[PDB]
């Protein structure tokens, strides 16, 4: 039902795996993003499945702040994503120009991404590599997941990875609880809590939950990330209450 007779390629968005490219479908005159995936990068890291099961999941997978899969192609040598057009790029872009977010803007982007995990875990679907170059921009400033990769229904860098999936150990949905954590330390300090010069390093700054404040952090701040940086899985709090505590609901925006 698709090929690439029927899209005119343009600018390149970005992005080894394949790379990302703004595109306009023909006869709509709709503009989107088409991702080329090279199926010998499918080959040799052995991810021919892992392509066809989460283009099923995201596929039918409809939410505001979840990017969405038109559909999928592929011809002799590559595979094609369409996916839809993030105008304002992605929020790593974002935090690389500003350095650090307020916390309206780091609150708000909280929220956006509690409502869409939420709704992934209805459909129990878990989503694990959620990431400021995983995290686009929509034309309202809108917060968009992308990139469901290891997303599944119950290695480069380690820091958003919670310690229970470090150590080999099962891992359920409050796993997406814990990466929140971190995106609201690195959204308000502009560098994740577990960063380090060696993945060695990272592994057990993550796996002792060894994580220190700057000065600039407010208390209502201090209070969720250290509530979400649990090593207890049990013990981080429900997407509800995220959603329900003093400081999200003080600076989040309506
Ligand atoms: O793994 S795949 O889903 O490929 C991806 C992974 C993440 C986002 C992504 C999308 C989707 N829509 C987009 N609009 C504008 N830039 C995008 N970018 C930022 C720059 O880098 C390349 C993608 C982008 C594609």
């Amino acid at each position: 039902q698709w090929a690439l007779e029927d899209f005119e390629i343009g600018r390149p968005l970005g992005k080894k795996f394949g790379n990302v490219y703004l595109a306009r479908e023909k006869q709509s005159k709709f503009i989107l993003a088409l991702k080329v995936l090279f199926k010998a990068q499918l080959e040799k890291a052995g991810v021919e499945h892992q392509l066809r099961r989460e283009v099923e999941i995201q596929s039918h997978l409809r939410h505001p702040n979840i990017l969405r899969l038109y559909g999928y192609f592929h011809d002799a040598t590559r595979v094609y994503l369409i996916l839809e057009y993030a105008p304002l790029g992605t929020v790593y872009r974002e935090l690389q120009k500003l350095s650090k977010f307020d916390e309206q803007r780091t609150a708000t982007y909280i929220t956006e991404l509690a409502n869409a995990l939420s709704y992934c875990h209805s459909k129990r679907v878990i989503h694990r590599d959620i990431k400021p170059e995983n995290l686009l921009l929509g034309s309202a400033g809108e917060l968009k997941i992308a990139d469901f990769g290891w997303s599944v229904h119950a290695c480069g860098t380690l820091d958003y990875l919670p310690p229970e999936m470090i150590e080999g150990r099962m891992h359920d949905e409050k796993v997406d609880l814990w990466s929140l954590g971190v995106l609201c330390y690195e959204f308000l300090v502009g560098k994740p809590p577990f960063e380090a010069n060696t993945y060695q390093e990272t592994y057990k700054r993550i796996s002792r939950v060894e994580f220190t404040f700057p000065d600039f952090v407010t208390e209502g701040a201090r209070d969720l990330i250290s509530r979400l940086l649990k090593h207890n899985p049990s013990q981080r709090p429900m997407l509800r209450e995220v959603l329900e505590h003093p400081w999200i609901t003080a600076n989040s925006s309506k």
